[PDB]
């Protein structure tokens, strides 16, 4: 499971005490700012979240009489609390360091503004606790657009991806695609480490695009944005997010790769708010 | 209908008199030089044509005695006569200006040589009185050759045109093509103003080539020269003119766009008088 | 048949005597260095081969007493012997010149080292006595790889070759290919002089690639290395040599020309000792 040790490693956080508590789990992405706790109000809710002590919390705490503040830092270090981070380069109170050691609660110092750090921490947490799955298809980057090509076996997915590569686009994954929903509506795809840089074509066998075309033809990971479904305003649902989908009929008399290129171009255009299907719908009136 | 007003507007002709006659119709493209009329010989034939008075006509007229010339300019201004143009920057006779006002015959002065003006006027007239029709297919400019792509629905006409556009060629019209036979064997095609710059592709929908590819990918009008008929020394007759036609079978294992490009190249070559089908026919002997 | 006259012409060899013997046949590619003959030992074996007299032979011959050497040069000039070449710019013995004239044995002087000349002569001989045949298919040079495209009629061989030409590759022969096995595992292909530079495409007819695309699109001859068999570690046997073969299925949804390009690239890679099918076979373990 995800533990504070992973957090400290990703951001190279400065540990001050509570090293024995680095094996504590971080169950959610939510973050807590225990201001009310500084005033003596404690509760179970949010106790298992990372706690951030910034100017708001410490400016109040430091105005407390010693007899009133007594035990509040200790009560903050509950067993389930994965970490307490003193932000804005503030000095952690001696009582807190003491409590962190006694209760083995990871205590960290950060020089970052509280709000900014909170955003960075939660983003990492969402990335780590990302729902994951795998999909059959080919992931390619076309004009900066992550395109997932799907369709029945033999339809020409890998052959079309090869032509796209030949045309200057990048391969991310062939056959199987590992997908991670690292945040709301953000799907990141990558090839299994085993078939990285590989593309298999009936008749030719397995080829290495990196070896054949160089570094400019590959990309380790890419956010999915467009599903091109090859077949003999729709969408494709993957996990909890839906991405634009275009179903292109395959028949002689056309270059599927070109269609995909234009679909990616049209997509970026639509993203800018420009939609030709509407432009004409109005021109008709 | 076509009236003298349209003529004066197109060439910004200098009107001297007969403004009330600008609503007179110009029925044909033929032009008249009334020399015999200067000698007193009048007839119905050609009276409804634009009349040009150049050096030949006026040098004779100006040698006439006043009593003999009397009424000849008036008899020139017949009701059906749409316009009288004094060319070569010559001075229109007072009698002519007078007659033009009395009979409301548009009187124009031009500084151009009679023969040259005649050619320019008739060319405009043929353009205006051009026979017109519409055709299903896609018109593209490939290596300067106006190519009309035809073939059954779904064969891949628009998809192939899109690939040609992607390859640097220009789109003139998708789906419907307005054709004008502006002169003998000269067919000009253009897209209906409604679908200008548009191309529709099954699966993607309607796209704007101008927005997607820029100005270098479009062309307002183009003379048709080659018909590429996609199918699962021939010609295609359109109105009163026949254009070269090549029937290309569509099947996997080939890039139709490339075939079209070569067909256009071969066409220009044939135009230069070079024909490979003959070159080999001789090499065989 | 192959005669000494052809040999002298190809290398512009310096004839010293025996012109009347230039019509003698050169039956094999083997070459003889008659050292033992200098010592008086003669035999039928190798007598019908070109004979080379270098330092080894002449340094021994010149040490012989006149009575012992008598007749040895004459016995060297057997009727079937097509030619005797004195290499290393050595002086042919008077007795040899005399014998060559008497027996009409072509006598040549060469300034080249014996071993080097032997290699050059035999190479020419193998080229000349090359087994020959003709094959249906299209020969193109793709990234320096001689690719023979085969497959049933209508599959798209010539159309695919045309696309390859359009993509910068070179045409060697369309329809029929003249093959010459000029040495072990070395097959050279060329188009019949009659259809040189020509390519025929259904619908367009016969075109001249040289006229249409210029000199950079043609190649007179090319060694075959890869067979791409279009179909709706294998090899293709031609004469006595086998060349790598890849069978590519043709179906919509793919650009066959691109597949061929990658196959040629993969081939050069495999030649360098790099095989991706193995790279992955190991990565799986």
């Amino acid at each position: 499971m995800l533990t504070t040790k992973s957090l400290v490693e990703r951001f190279e956080l400065e540990m001050i005490a509570g090293e024995a508590g680095l094996n504590k789990q971080i169950k959610n992405t939510d973050i807590s700012r225990p201001g009310l706790e500084m005033a003596g109000y404690f509760s179970h809710y949010a106790s298992d979240r990372i706690q951030l002590l910034g100017t708001t919390e410490l400016s109040f705490y430091n105005l407390l009489p010693d007899e009133e503040r007594k035990g509040r830092m200790r009560k903050l270090c509950r067993p389930e609390t994965p970490a307490i981070i003193v932000t804005r380069d503030l000095e952690p109170p001696e009582e807190l360091i003491e409590a962190a050691k006694e209760h083995e609660t990871p205590l960290i110092t950060s020089k970052i503004a509280t709000t900014q750090l909170m955003s960075r921490l939660t983003t990492f947490l969402e990335h780590e606790l990302a729902r994951t799955t795998s999909l059959h298809g080919v992931l390619v980057d076309v004009y900066g657009v992550g395109v997932l090509i799907t369709g029945d076996s033999g339809i020409g997915k890998s052959e079309t991806a090869l032509e796209l590569i030949k045309r200057g686009h990048r391969l991310v994954a062939d056959d199987n695609v590992e997908i991670r929903e690292i945040s709301k509506d953000e799907l990141i795809g990558r090839a299994p480490k085993l078939i990285e840089h590989l593309l298999e074509i009936r008749g030719l066998g397995i080829i290495n695009v990196m070896t054949l075309f160089g570094a400019g033809s590959i990309l380790t990971e890419k956010r999915l944005r467009l599903n091109i479904h090859l077949e003999n305003e729709e969408t494709l649902r993957i996990l909890d997010t839906e991405i634009t989908k275009k179903t292109i009929p395959v028949r002689p008399g056309r270059n599927v790769a070109v269609i995909i290129e234009v679909a990616a171009m049209n997509y970026r255009l639509n993203i800018m708010g420009i939609n030709t299907a509407e432009e004409f719908n109005d021109r008709l009136n």
